[PDB]
């Protein structure tokens, strides 16, 4: 049965991981993966997480399974940080979360549900996007087109491509959004331009979708949330697949959420009892740990300010990386202007490296980054900066 | 959009859960949804796990992604539980383990794999079984077909009468076993029926996929996969999605494994590079947690030693429900015969009770039952033993 199978293509992201694994030149660089790193080149554990850890296991007296949309407390935080406190949308009971494991996790279930209880053919990505928003749509199946949105030349957001391009959708189409941190570019609309595309989703009928995993990367907790709010004030209906990953550097413990506003608390909550069956036949309910941690860490007022401090400084490292990277790069000789760099916002700019200047940088320099040419600024530290800008010079 | 979705009807394990955390009657008995309870009538965290837990949190120091097949030592640790430590399919790197959400988790990815790399068009599973079979297999676009199993009347496996069944599967087919511990019967097959159905198996050309998800719970760790273990010595290829749910007591950190075997490692490579790829647009990498809590304790010979104490203690405490379950029935003037209730084993039994005296057993009594006459033996307690065999002897 198997013997015909062919090998799958490795992942542009996640296979990376793997090669710079098995590969052994001492002084690799590693600026794949969307993972946080410190000055000192280390994943650490936050620690608002660590305490409320500890916490857990003082506390946790069973491991008796959650329900099939997670902790309550989860979901009804999730919403404070999605759509705001005192919110419309919360008051009438408009929406309704599932934890679920990762964002991707809620991107599926979202694919599932739709593919299963709507109307829906076709899913709009922009161009470019995250490598697996097309395949997890694909799965469900749904057809992903694209639309525009990066300018490469001038490395800025092509407002009218973007929507000259969103004029083939269709009333009733699903047009995927990034809340904040456009990953890969990191070039985001404006407040404004947000409001514009809020009201044409609502003219045109298509059911906006938020991909939110980067929430306080860019500007602030609630700043970051402008644009979904810009929307959620306008629309009737709304999908938004959150992730923790990022902001909790919780990524291996799996904590997301999907969110389901609807018109009004019966329709969503009609409308939800099959997003919950779409998870029964998927994992059957969510991994409990991370999803107690973040809750744990929101409920507290004293974790809950401590953790707020800590993205913070990961926030503004990033920031800083950013800044020292175009620098060095002027510093060490780059042929070309690079500080469009640090008008981009989140772990990723997009470097406008050739796929053999990527292929290059990694072969003869050890030096990884996406076939995009898409670098982890986050990934960069002040002392792998110098040979991190001399690959890459040496490349041009 | 979602205007016209209809409701879903609640699951018929699940959504009782909600019924029972809801009517404030004070003496209500939950016999319905396979968690453990001790004789207190709750469901503790295991004493291995809180150590492998406290260990965790001292030594992790990052929480950075796992890789989509989860924990190579879990992985590792998993295929020893089923094959043997020795076993041919190790040694000949003939199996791939992926750590995925639960067992439930496996069994869909299981699905997505088959439907999308294979020519697999139906999929057998006995009658009765885990309602959830069916709607996981569905939703990978899976037929579900089924083969005779329980015998009603006497209370036993109707052999021939499930081999007459099997034999209108055809060659390519998929045919869903379960490990031991049938859900909902109990009955499992012998030994030698184990072989017969593997000889059988091997000549009508099925993929055997076994759910083992109760390993430990019926004669002990290594017996519970004699069945499994004399499919995978006649095989070239079977699937395992496998639970440790019930066995470690980590029902809502989701860890299970689905565990591919093929006819030879450069075959099972490719194939299961095909598995990670479905589970790269699911759910993306495995929650760490509950499998970084099973691989410590597997690992380690003092707390692996204390965890097979817990789970021996949990099996006899059960098998000792089910004595005191038939003698108070017997004791309490029960119309029936429920000897056979003792034949049976895991935490369920098949009561034989109608889909109306379950109904009335619980408005009535509060005692929660699964439609189907599905009885939960550990949550029974001999403080709750008396007023609910007065429920069951009050509505035959
Ligand atoms: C990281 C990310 C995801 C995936 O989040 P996980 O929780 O790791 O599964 C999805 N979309 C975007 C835009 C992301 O940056
Ligand atoms: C519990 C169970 C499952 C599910 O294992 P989970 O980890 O809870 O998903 C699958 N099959 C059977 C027969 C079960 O009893």
């Amino acid at each position: 049965m198997f013997e015909n199978i062919t090998a799958a293509p490795a992942d542009p992201i996640l296979g990376l991981a793997d090669l710079f694994r098995a590969d052994e030149r001492p002084g690799k660089i590693n600026l794949g993966i969307g993972v946080y790193k410190d000055e000192t080149g280390k994943t650490p554990v936050l620690t608002s997480v660590k305490k409320a850890e500890q916490y857990l296991l003082e506390n946790e007296t069973t491991k008796n399974y959650l329900g099939i949309d997670g902790i309550p407390e989860f979901g009804r935080c999730t919403q404070e940080l999605l759509f705001g406190k005192g919110s419309a949308l919360i008051n009438d009971k408009r929406a309704r979360t599932a934890q679920t494991p990762g964002g991707t996790g809620a991107l599926r279930v979202a694919a599932d549900f739709l593919a299963k209880n709507t109307s829906v053919k076709r899913v709009w990505v922009s161009n470019p996007s995250w490598p697996n928003h097309k395949s997890v749509f694909n799965s469900a199946g749904l057809e992903v087109r694209e639309y525009a949105y990066y300018d490469a030349e001038n490395h800025t957001l092509d407002f009218d491509a973007l929507i000259n391009s969103l004029n083939e959708a269709q009333a009733g189409d699903v047009v995927l959004f990034h809340g904040c941190c456009h990953n890969p570019t990191g070039i985001d609309p404006t407040l404004e331009q947000w409001q514009t595309l809020a009201q044409l989703s609502v003219e045109k009928g298509w059911l906006p979708l938020f991909d939110f995993a980067y929430q306080g990367f860019a500007r602030g907790l609630e700043e970051d949330a402008e644009g979904l709010r810009a929307f959620a004030a306008m629309h009737k209906e709304l999908i938004v697949a959150s992730s923790y990953s990022k902001n909790f550097g919780l990524y291996n413990e799996r904590v997301g959420a999907c969110t389901l506003v609807a018109a009004d608390s019966e329709t969503v909550d009609r409308a939800f009892s099959q997003m919950k069956a779409a998870i029964r036949a998927n994992y059957s309910n969510p991994p409990a740990h991370g999803a107690s941690v973040v809750a744990t860490i929101l409920s507290n007022d004293a974790l809950r300010a401590i953790w707020e401090q800590e993205l913070t400084d990961m926030r503004q490292r990033i920031q800083r990386m950013r800044q020292l990277f175009v620098n060095t790069l002027q510093e060490k000789g780059a042929n070309r202007d690079f500080s469009f760099i640090i008008k981009q916002n989140g772990m990723f700019s997009f470097s406008g490296l050739t796929k053999e200047q990527v292929l290059r940088l990694r072969e003869e320099f050890g030096v990884y980054a996406v076939a995009s040419g898409r670098v982890n600024v986050a990934g960069m530290t002040p002392d792998n900066m110098a040979p991190l800008c001399e690959a890459i010079v040496a490349v041009l």
